[PDB]
């Protein structure tokens, strides 16, 4: 028994919000460093029940392209996830405004979220707030899935659960939960996978909310993509987003087509 090892100190404030805040924790003795999301427990349906919720996502994922969950310490009213720390930083930082990123970086990026994203889709996990800031960089530039405050099953005992509560973050959200009362979880993963493609290679989000009132959402349905906000987007990713970014979520291209696109398997472009 190695005495101190349990001891972490919190040397950096990592991100601040509703939940509380995330600080990095470097190990007394080993000099590990870990993400501590600290959160209180206060209200009542509100963390006590929210907080719980994700701490059980946690403990199902286990993959590269998702934060590593190291587990939890509960200090009466305070709640402490220890998560992994990806020294990367925010792929939100990685976007340069109204320019974006080379096409070969997005394109990497974009191979590991969809790998990330098929995991949790085969565990029966839905993330429903993908976008840049929630999206982690390693040190080597490993995209990683994080937060799961916001995530649920969708899946359990290969019965498959319609979704009806309104969450993420609008610019992302997809058009049917603004429209419909139900959905099936996936495609609206993939549509905020779209945007965030859209915005890897833009640099700036297509529209406000994905609906009829918003000008540049039914320009984007009128194929308006000339000079447009997708006119900074070569054709091939173009030809991909034409097939995510899809009004009908029956309709919307699916994971395993997405792995056959001609954008998504050319060489480094
Ligand atoms: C304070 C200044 C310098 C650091 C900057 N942040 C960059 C950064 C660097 C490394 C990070 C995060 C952010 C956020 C985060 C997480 C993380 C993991 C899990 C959750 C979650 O489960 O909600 C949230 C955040 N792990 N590592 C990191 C902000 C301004």
């Amino acid at each position: 028994a190695v005495p101190f090892v349990e001891d972490w100190d919190l040397v950096q404030t990592l991100g601040e919000g509703a939940y509380g805040e995330v600080q990095l924790a470097v190990n007394r003795v080993t000099e590990e460093a870990v993400a501590v999301k600290i959160v209180d427990m206060k209200r009542a349906v509100d963390c006590p029940e929210n907080i719980k919720k994700e701490i059980c996502i946690n403990k199902m994922l286990n993959h590269e392209n998702v934060v590593k969950f190291y587990g939890h310490r509960r200090e009466g009213n305070i709640q402490y996830l220890f998560l992994e720390y990806c020294s990367g930083g925010e792929l939100f930082d990685r976007i340069e405004p109204d320019i974006g990123m080379p096409e070969p970086d997005a394109q990497r990026f974009f191979h590991q979220l969809m790998a990330g994203v098929v995991y949790l889709h085969g565990i029966g996990i839905t993330h429903r707030d993908i976008k840049p800031e929630n999206l982690l960089l390693d040190e080597r530039d490993n995209l990683k899935i994080s937060d799961f405050g916001l995530a649920t099953v969708f899946r359990y005992n290969n019965r498959e659960r319609l979704l009806n509560k309104m969450c993420g973050t609008l610019p992302y959200v997809a058009p049917e939960l603004l429209k419909r009362r139900e959905f099936h979880a996936e495609p609206v993963d993939v549509w905020s996978c779209g945007i965030v493609l859209t915005a890897m290679l833009a640099g700036e989000l297509p529209w406000d909310q994905p609906s009829d009132s918003c000008q540049e959402y039914s320009d984007w349905k009128e194929k308006k993509t000339y000079l447009n906000p997708w006119k900074k987007i070569d054709s091939a990713p173009l030809a991909l987003l034409h097939k995510i970014l899809v009004e009908n979520p029956s309709a919307r291209i699916t994971i395993p087509d997405i792995k056959k696109d001609r954008w998504y398997n050319k060489p480094l472009k």
